[PDB]
């Protein structure tokens, strides 16, 4: 049995060099010093400072529209445009997404209302937005996920028969277009995340874009203890500032973007091509969508094909030294404090969540790391069967 | 002559302008190694080695087991608020920056307001139970300017109305009283590493307690409430410090303890500097225990100097001194508060209108003092012509 040389099974693990989804992409040191250094220099290190100020710059373009506010970190984004914008009560989004997305208005007090995907994008379901309606809804706030945009439009479309706001959680979205649009300029405002293992990072970060000169005023004040606010806001304000050190890495991140998007076209092929005709395993085709960045390889894992879980699929990676992420699952209707709560139906949502699988990409990843992880994929999927049942012993 | 204040059109006395809040600087050297080494191991965020030392050195800094180092001190004190279940009603200073009771409010809590004990500038732990609502569900003080509060008053008050006590030790790391360092006064407390503190990480905080279960808590969901069986009803956030920060924040620890040295000098420098001068007053932080005295503050008697604190700070202003009122007004002057209903706070108010912070750090030299003094010494002793003239 191939099955035994698994490290999973006691075997000796096939390789030293560990892979891991998430892997922060490189960048040109000499080029981020600098960048400290003359800030170290100036003695302007927070608050406003210029590498936040050419940052929002690029980050807007990069979007579309006209302003951007740089933040500590996406979720600090979504609660200050919460904030900003006047959200009270019910928040209609999906649940196939990433904790942050409900969880950053839980914890200002909204109440997260879940809504289905359309199975075939992996998308928030406008046709399923108008029955979450109620008379304390303010808003949807759909999710790109994957960097694959919503359906904008449609969204609108419900959004405005209730008289609600449509905004973006575009975490995952930079660099994405749809029709040649791109995100960032499809809602009303749209959240981008910096963490260290997005396609660009500044350590930790966010912005909030948007083509609204009034709201980004509030935001930007909001941002800052509520000061230079004429007449202020309930929710009196925050500190969700970008320094000038993770400004200077959300430059230098940037300036390697082009090229870290060319690396995870090449990967992506690549993975496509290693797992063509390999029943039950399917690599997700992100460019159906849209332009997409790439950052996220995705692939199915259907368990009645294959005799095999996606998550014993991720163990037996795992064990080899390849990690992998369920990005996402299960869905957020499911977790604390959601969990058992009372959400309308979500086959969809939950259908898929139980099948996706992260794989690793990136700068980090190559051609022989690349084959390495498919060979093995194909190992767990041709022989699943066989490995549930000696998992199963 | 008033005619040379560069204010009076005169040309501006020095040129190389001296800055409240100037970050004092750091070894470089000792800095980039840091980063070298985050930036090497691949492991920029989510509770790295570098963050993980920090916590560690701020914890043993503040007399207390653990730390969970954040974002920022403002989302600090929402974690802690959170983390401890915290609801309705918080009492709290007005005499503070604006981030007390905002970073509360912002969560959707309801800062109260209680006087300060004229004598100290901190929560008069008198004025405590008559603010107690059962609505209430703790009390918060402020170690102002690194002034330790009563605390023992406090907690025996908070103790009796069933409250929560914590407090915004934003400006108090390294200051003690009785030997009793800031961090270990109440049952958690948040430190603020902003570039503009006696110890800097660009922008952080920290939460400090010796308990434990809090302090878990506290980490679950500042990471999205990950790893906290049953989960909170906030859901949870956000706040997470990155290496990168945590690197800075040790190379500050690093230079703390001569920094702390520097800033007594510097304070004594200006005491001397301004004796003999009616209606300015050097606070005297020591005398409320130990202090690391990153804020030089001195009172404006209007009516003794007979010039108000604010035309004080514009004059000096025009003369490349920047100053700062730490803190006026006071936070129920603030919006949403201001306007709201509040209890009586003339301590407060008269305290928040007379205050001014002066340069100080690593950065400010003895000549320095002399002329932020020979400054002040002028407006205080032409208070009347000087006001008078400029009403024109
Ligand atoms: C849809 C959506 N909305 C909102 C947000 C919130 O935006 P932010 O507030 O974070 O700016 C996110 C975040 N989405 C991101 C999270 O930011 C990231 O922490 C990770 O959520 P975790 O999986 O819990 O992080 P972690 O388990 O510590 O690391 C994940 C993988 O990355 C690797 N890694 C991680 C870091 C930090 C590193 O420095 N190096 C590294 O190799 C280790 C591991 O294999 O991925 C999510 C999809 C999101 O996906
Ligand atoms: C009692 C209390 N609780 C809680 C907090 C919240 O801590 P954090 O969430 O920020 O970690 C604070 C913060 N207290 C600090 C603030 O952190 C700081 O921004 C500054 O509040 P601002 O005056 O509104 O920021 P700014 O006007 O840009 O700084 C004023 C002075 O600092 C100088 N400066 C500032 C920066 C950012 C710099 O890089 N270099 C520099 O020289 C310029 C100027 O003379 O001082 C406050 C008392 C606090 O005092």
């Amino acid at each position: 049995s191939a099955l035994s040389d698994l490290a999973f099974f006691g075997g000796p693990a096939a390789f030293d060099q560990p892979l891991l989804v998430g892997r922060p992409n490189r960048i040109d040191r000499a080029r981020l010093y600098e960048r400290l250094d003359r800030a170290l220099d100036s003695q302007w290190l927070s608050n406003g400072g210029p590498l936040v100020r050419e940052f929002e710059e690029r980050v807007a373009g990069l979007a579309g529209v006209r302003h951007a506010v740089a933040t500590c970190n996406a979720t600090a984004g979504l609660q200050l445009l919460a904030h900003a914008a006047g959200l009270t009560g019910e928040v209609i989004m999906p649940s196939m997404t990433f904790a942050a997305t409900p969880h950053a208005l839980r914890w200002i007090g909204l109440t997260p209302v879940f809504a289905d995907i359309d199975p075939d994008t992996g998308n928030l379901d406008p046709d399923q937005v108008a029955a979450a309606v109620t008379p304390r809804t303010s808003a949807v706030v759909g999710v790109h996920l994957w960097g694959r945009p919503c359906a904008a439009d449609q969204l609108r479309k419900v959004a405005d028969e209730h008289g609600l706001r449509l905004y973006f959680d575009a975490a995952h979205a930079l660099g994405c277009a749809v029709d040649g649009r791109p995100a960032g300029s499809l809602g009303d405002a749209e959240v981008f995340s910096f963490h260290a293992t997005k396609a660009v990072n500044a350590f930790e970060g966010g912005a909030v874009v948007t083509d609204d000169a009034d709201l980004a005023a509030r935001i930007r004040a909001l941002h800052n203890f509520g000061f230079d606010l004429p007449g202020g806001s309930p929710a009196g304000g925050t500190n969700a500032k970008m320094s000038e050190a993770a400004a200077a890495m959300g430059l230098t991140s940037l300036d390697a973007f082009p090229e870290v998007i060319d690396r995870n076209r090449r990967n992506h092929a690549a993975y496509r091509e290693h797992l063509a005709d390999l029943p039950g395993v399917l690599v997700a085709d992100h460019d159906r969508h849209g332009l997409n960045n790439h950052q996220y390889v995705i692939v199915e894992i259907d368990e009645a094909t294959t005799g095999i879980h996606r998550d014993l699929v991720m163990e037996v990676l795992k064990a080899e030294g390849v990690h992998t992420r369920a990005y996402f699952s299960p869905g957020c209707h499911e977790l604390e404090p959601y969990r058992g709560q009372p959400h309308a139906p979500l086959p969809h949502t939950e259908r898929l969540a139980a099948r996706v699988l992260s794989l690793p990409t990136g700068t980090a990843i190559g051609d022989d790391d690349i084959r390495r992880v498919a060979d093995l994929l194909r190992l767990c999927a041709t022989r699943g069967r066989e490995l549930t049942a000696r998992h199963r012993d």
